[PDB]
């Protein structure tokens, strides 16, 4: 409809593909090359569906930060035929507060999905699903299961990957350029 959903479209249509684990269907981000991102709760095994095609997992890293608390972002390298559009450079350096950002999901569930879910606070630590979590971004939209892994942006920037929520608010764990040094 606007500037936000085009930025956000254009992530959705080269840089994601959905991901199946034991624990469910998942958007996933590619970042760059044959590496892509999801939630640590996905639990990611040796082998993962990437569109309904059975992936070997040549490496998965559940991030924690240097205090050795979860991130809940798993970073997986897939031994897949093609690479992912170079994204990095839309990656924020640094932890920051957000206005009028977009979730985006593509599941078989939710297809060509987009929420305006409007101002992001830096909400720092959460007690996920009973897990101390930090680096966590805040959106006051009651998201639901089906939108973990969607991704999180501003125009210009792709900012976080959906967590989780409690009904009335939404949770995304930040991505920061860091993360992504090769």
């Amino acid at each position: 409809m606007g500037p936000g959903f085009d930025f956000a479209q254009a992530i959705m249509k080269k840089n994601t593909v959905i991901a199946r684990t034991e624990k469910g269907e998942f958007t996933m981000l590619g970042v760059y090359d044959r590496v892509a991102v999801i939630p640590t709760h996905a639990s990611v095994g040796e082998i993962i569906y990437i569109n309904d095609v059975e992936t070997r997992v040549l490496d998965a890293c559940a991030l924690r930060d240097l205090t050795d608390t979860n991130l809940e972002i798993t970073i997986v390298k897939l031994d897949r035929n093609q690479k992912f559009r170079d994204i990095r450079h839309f990656l924020p350096r640094c932890e920051d507060d957000y206005n009028d950002a977009v979730l985006s999901v593509h599941t078989s569930k939710f297809p060509n999905m987009y929420i305006p879910v409007g101002q992001v606070t830096n909400y720092g630590f959460l007690n996920l699903g009973g897990t101390p979590t930090h680096r966590i971004l805040m959106y006051n939209f009651p998201t639901r299961a089906g939108q973990c892994g969607g991704v999180v942006t501003t125009t210009g920037k792709v900012i976080g990957i959906h967590v989780g929520g409690n009904g009335a608010q939404g949770f995304a764990a930040m991505l920061l350029h860091s993360y992504f040094t090769d």
